[PDB]
């Protein structure tokens, strides 16, 4: 059976808001949970459902993950570098909620850094990793179907399909597109050849 109905978190981020567009434009039945529904897109298209609340509550986060098939986690502290629990608390509670609700397929974004060398991560940027760290941890212990998505560089290039995934982290660049990260999340949800493992999609533009 396919997956259909989706939540996605984070769907008013960078790479959320193309990944929204492009999840309803594909046909997917999606629900977005949001703090400030201002920020979802008046033009394009529109999510089927929208609630109103925080990752951070457990409550508002399983209304959002009832009925689905499928959750993106498309979280971030956007330009807030300080040390933070937001992204693998949200996380806990996905996966509780997840659990509660017989939802079992989430394809989450964390960042390469997870795949490279691990004393290279910039200074500034430590401790967002850290609870990527944190939150794929959570992630892959939750017993669920996971795709851990380890993006380089999250640039502002034209959607292509034409980007390369490899497992390790090498690839032909360190930068791809929101709209292509977007895309390869919705891939994910129609293969499992991912499951379990973590992912690096990339490409020269
Ligand atoms: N920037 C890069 O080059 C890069 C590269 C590799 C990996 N990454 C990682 O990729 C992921 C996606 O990044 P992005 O740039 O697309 O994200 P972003 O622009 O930071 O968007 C973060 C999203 O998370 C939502 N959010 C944050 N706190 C929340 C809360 N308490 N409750 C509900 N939603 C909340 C934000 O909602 P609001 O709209 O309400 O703020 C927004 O929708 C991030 O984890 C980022 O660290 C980034
Ligand atoms: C190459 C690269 C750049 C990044 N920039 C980033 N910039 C930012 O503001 N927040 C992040 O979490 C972030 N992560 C990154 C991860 C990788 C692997």
């Amino acid at each position: 059976m396919a997956v259909k109905k989706i939540a996605i978190f984070g769907a008013t981020g960078q790479t959320g808001l193309t990944t929204l567009a492009q999840a309803v434009q594909a046909g997917y039945e999606v629900t977005v949970l949001v703090r400030d529904s201002s920020r979802l897109p008046s033009e394009g298209p529109r999510p089927a459902h929208v609630v109103v609340g925080d990752v951070l509550q457990a409550a508002d986060v399983d209304k959002t993950v009832a009925g689905q098939d499928a959750v993106i986690v498309l979280l971030g502290t956007r330009n807030d570098l300080s040390p933070t629990t937001v992204m693998s608390e949200g996380a806990r509670n996905i996966v509780a909620a997840m659990k509660a609700h017989g939802v079992d397929k989430v394809v989450a974004c964390t960042s390469a850094f997870l795949l490279w060398d691990p004393t290279k991560v910039p200074p500034r940027l430590q401790a967002v990793t850290d609870d990527h760290i944190r939150m794929h941890k959570v992630l892959r212990e939750s017993g669920l179907k996971y795709v851990a998505v380890m993006p380089p560089h999250i640039g502002d290039q034209p959607l292509t399909g034409a980007y390369t995934v490899t497992l390790d982290g090498r690839g032909p660049s360190r930068v791809i597109s929101k709209h292509d990260l977007g895309h390869f999340m919705l891939r994910c949800l129609t293969t499992d050849e991912y499951d379990g493992h973590s992912t690096y999609p990339s490409h020269q533009y």
